[PDB]
């Protein structure tokens, strides 16, 4: 699909079985997502951005369907201000910046 | 054009004539750019990233040119590590996501 910027690029995910909304952030290196649950171990590792660094919980090769779109990656979990998609998954996607 | 996201979509930005490099982000709100001199009056603004908040300078009717394409908005100056074109000036680009 084509998205226009007028709002946020919010789209609804698939992870771990559950509906999620997250915003398609071509910003971010990573995909980070709030606090919860996900199948397998996890790493420490720490990500920043404006304001500073937060502590995360790093998961590998996690399924992710994004708008009806299949990725499988790296996915951060921890205090983010809110669910974000990041590049390293909207490569998979094949999603591009179009002006 | 079209630009992939294999690495951060950075592009030529001009503002007061000046070139710099910044970040096409569809995850900002706002845009936000590394301290500089700007002159005119100014409003402080709070804008909050992935480690918390970071106080800004907000100008309004800025000039900014791009990638090549001419914008007029709001832009925010403060202690960034990264200049951020948000959505507020995508738009008026005519920037859209596609995948
Ligand atoms: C700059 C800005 C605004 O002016 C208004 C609203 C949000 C933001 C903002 O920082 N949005 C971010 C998403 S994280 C996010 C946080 C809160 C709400 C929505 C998204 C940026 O799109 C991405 N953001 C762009 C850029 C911000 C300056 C530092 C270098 C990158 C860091 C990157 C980032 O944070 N990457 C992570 C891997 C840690 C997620």
């Amino acid at each position: 699909p084509q998205i226009t910027l007028w709002k946020r690029p919010l789209v609804t995910i698939r992870i771990g079985g559950q509906l999620k909304e997250a915003l398609l952030d071509t910003g971010a290196d990573d995909t980070v997502l709030e606090e919860m649950n996900l199948p397998g171990r996890w790493k420490p590792k720490m990500i920043g951005g404006i304001g500073g660094f937060i502590k995360v919980r790093q998961y590998d090769q996690i399924p992710i369907e994004i708008c009806g779109h299949k990725a499988i990656g790296t996915v951060l979990v921890g205090p983010t201000p809110t669910n974000v998609i990041g590049r390293n998954l909207l490569t998979q996607i094949g999603c591009t910046l179009n002006f």
